[PDB]
C-alpha cells in the first residue's frame, strides 16, 4: 500500500 | 488555527 | 495555532 | 507500505 | 502555538 | 516498511 | 511555544 | 523499517 | 518554549 | 530499522 496524507493552511 | 492530521495504515 | 500530525502504520 | 503524512500552516 | 507530531510503526 | 510524518508551523 | 515530537518502532 | 519523524515551529 | 523530542526502537 | 527523530522551535 502506498498511503499520503496532506493536511494544509 | 486547529489543524489536524492523521495517516494510517 | 494548534497543529496535530499523527502517521501510523 | 509506504505511509506519509505532512501537517502544515 | 502547540504543535505535537507523532511518527509509528 | 516506510513511514514519515511531517508537521509544521 | 509547546512543541512535542515523537518517533517509534 | 524506515521510520522518519519531524515536527518544526 | 518547552521542546520535547523522543525517539525510539 | 532506521528511526530517525528531529524536534526544531
Amino acid at each position: 500500500a502506498v498511503v499520503t496524507g496532506v493536511t494544509a493552511v
